């Protein structure tokens, strides 16, 4: 009854870095995936606003055309940086794209974020692969990699990729923190 664990399909990249791998969230990949991407947007909108850095965080919408393989949705939200020098915060702009959905092996969707007001802002944006998959005991597993889309290359370019990387981990944290939660209560 319980079923199998499955293996993502990662295919490998020479920029890509490992934020996350194997995070296991104690509920059935169906599930995992409606929590986070599914018709009920208010579960993803507190994965974001649990981190108190994230203001004006806009209601999320559905995916369109729907939830399945080519859907996307985009939101958009605030992220509080510096105290008082330059710059305090930053639009950050998410786009999200189911690439693969096979229930009964592994969902990949990719969330692009472009952050406008950071500093070489406008040379980069930010591409994290979301691999959702069967863990043991009809568990999720959840695997992150992330990439910088280089549109223009930065002199900022290894202080950039280190602290994306860095800002990437704390967002999965709490949207593995928010996903055990729900689970939970």
């Amino acid at each position: 009854s319980s079923h199998a664990p499955t293996e993502p399909d990662i295919q490998k990249d020479k920029d890509d870095s490992i934020i996350r791998e194997n995070e296991n969230i104690p509920a059935p990949l169906g599930t995992v995936v409606q929590l986070l991407f599914g018709s009920n947007t208010e579960y993803m909108q507190k994965v974001i606003t649990r981190d108190k850095n994230n203001v004006n965080v806009e209601t999320i919408p559905k995916f369109t055309p729907s939830l399945v393989e080519g859907g996307s949705r985009h939101y958009e939200y605030t992220k509080k940086l510096n105290n008082s020098i330059g710059p305090k915060q930053t639009k950050c702009l998410l786009t999200e794209s189911i690439e693969h959905m096979d229930i009964n092996n592994y969902v990949l969707v990719t969330q692009t974020t472009k952050t406008p007001d950071v500093p070489s802002g406008s040379n980069f944006a930010v591409e994290s692969k979301i691999f959702l998959f069967w863990g043991q005991h009809d568990t999720t597993n959840m695997t992150v990699i992330t990439k910088i889309n280089w549109t223009s290359k930065s002199f900022l370019k290894g202080a950039i990729e280190k602290g994306s990387v860095e800002g990437q981990k704390v967002s999965v944290d709490y949207m593995l923190s928010e996903l055990r939660d729900i689970i939970s209560r």
